[PDB]
């Protein structure tokens, strides 16, 4: 039993809700919140900008030190950093950004990072400003993640579409 509330169950291990991931994180304080990161950990907009704003820019300060030490992430890769006031940990995962021409096949590699964590609160990778089809992203999630994932979808119209079209 965990504290996630109001989710629709899609599969044995995948759950979905129309929610603001920032508000969901502040209420649940999950062990892991996933950020929709880029390779530079520049949290300017989308999910990343919202998560970082909610940390009063502490996420960005920590991220800048990470990059200065380690260099950029790989597309499809991840790193574990602090969850600040939102979660114990933040798993920064880089999905491909279609608006940069990145290979959508890397989306599966991106979701594989979730399997290193037993339970996660996450957005749909490569959705939103990353330019991928969220219905495809949900399919890859379901077919790749084996650990327990709670997906927060900000847009109510999109949430209803994802549910209605789910196979
Ligand atoms: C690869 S992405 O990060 O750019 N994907 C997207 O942006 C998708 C999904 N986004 C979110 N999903 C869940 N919770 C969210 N809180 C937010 C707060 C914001 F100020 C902006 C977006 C979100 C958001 C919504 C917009 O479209």
């Amino acid at each position: 039993v965990n504290s996630f509330s109001g989710y629709l169950k899609l599969t044995d291990n995948v759950y979905i809700k129309n929610a603001d991931i920032v508000e969901e994180a502040k209420k649940v304080k999950p062990t892991v919140v996933v950020n929709a990161a880029n390779v530079y950990l520049k949290h300017g907009g989308g999910v990343a900008g919202a998560l970082n704003k909610a940390t009063n820019n502490a996420m960005q300060v920590e991220s800048d030190d990470y990059i200065a030490t380690n260099g950029p992430l790989k597309v499809g890769g991840s790193c574990v950093l602090s969850g600040h006031n939102l979660a114990k940990h933040c798993l920064h995962v880089v999905g491909p950004n279609v608006n940069k021409g990145e290979d959508i096949q890397l989306l599966k590699s991106a979701y594989e990072n979730f399997n290193q964590h037993e339970v996660l609160l996450a957005p749909l990778l490569s959705a939103g400003i990353f330019g991928a089809d969220p219905i495809h992203s949900l399919r890859v999630c379901v077919d790749t993640v084996r650990t327990n994932v709670y997906l927060a979808v900000f847009d109510k119209n999109l949430y209803d579409k994802l549910v209605s079209s789910f196979l």
